[PDB]
């Protein structure tokens, strides 16, 4: 009924959309992993009469449900997708997208990591993102590589028309107490990577984490704090 949708509110297999700003939505789905259920976010950005998708909905069936929810709620075709790192919450569903006519993209680093680990592999490589601080335009967004954080390949996404910063899994929600799933993280570099985000996007108005509730710029400092404490 209008609040941001939470883990116990979304059965695994269903997807909900949340309007963030004019022409910007997040998508929210839930998935089981190692015997626990988690929510996860992605982004949808209007690109004229098409849509740009950021991240899958964490699995094939969830991503099919995402496409159906977009058709119901928005009714414009998803033509391109970018995955912001190599984990299944970002690429699981890429095969569904590709067979639905979506062109799928990720950095070469993400593509290599996905391939090596047995995750689904986006089709197209995004060059120009291999050094921290790099940025490239992609339709209505800017893609930014902040450096290693949650993963070595993690990208963030900025929507300049709306000052929306999609941090993906490099950014945690305000309620977080731990740094989430740190299996592939660089805890030592993560605060430096967040500092690069803070410096590059000082006018961000909405910050969206990879999992959990959007907020403002405080998500970035909170993330740095939780990561430093986890490491400590
Ligand atoms: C698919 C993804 C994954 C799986 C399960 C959970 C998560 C979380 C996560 C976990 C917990 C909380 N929120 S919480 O519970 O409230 C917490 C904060 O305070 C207390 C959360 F928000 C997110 C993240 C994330 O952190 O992005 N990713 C996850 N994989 C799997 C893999 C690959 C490796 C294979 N060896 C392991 O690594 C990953 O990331
Ligand atoms: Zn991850
Ligand atoms: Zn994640």
């Amino acid at each position: 009924s209008g609040e941001y949708p939470t883990v116990n509110e979304i059965p695994v297999g269903e997807v909900r959309l949340y309007q963030i700003a004019d022409g910007v939505w997040s998508h929210i789905a839930t998935q089981s992993f190692d015997g626990a259920v988690y929510p996860s976010n992605g982004l949808i950005v209007r690109d004229g009469d098409e849509l740009l998708l950021i991240d899958t909905a964490w699995g094939a069936k969830n991503t099919a449900a995402l496409l159906a929810e977009i058709e119901k709620q928005i009714g414009l075709p998803v033509t391109r997708a970018v995955s912001t790192h190599f984990h299944d919450d970002r690429v699981g569903g890429v095969d569904v997208l590709r067979a639905a006519g979506v062109a799928t993209y990720a950095s070469p680093s993400t593509r290599r990591l996905a391939e090596a680990e047995g995750n689904e592999i986006p089709t197209h490589s995004l060059e120009g993102l291999s050094s921290s601080g790099d940025a490239v335009r992609f339709g209505p967004v800017e893609l930014f590589y902040p450096g290693a954080a949650h993963s070595t390949d993690n990208l963030v996404v900025y929507v300049p028309s709306a000052n929306v910063l999609y941090g993906g899994c490099a950014v945690h929600e305000l309620s977080s107490t731990s740094a989430g799933n740190v299996a592939d993280a660089d805890l030592a570099e993560w605060p430096t990577s967040v500092e690069r985000i803070q410096k590059h996007y000082p006018e961000a108005e909405v910050v969206i984490p990879g999992h959990g509730l959007p907020g403002g710029l405080d998500l970035l400092q909170h993330t740095a704090n939780v990561v430093k404490a986890h490491k400590n």
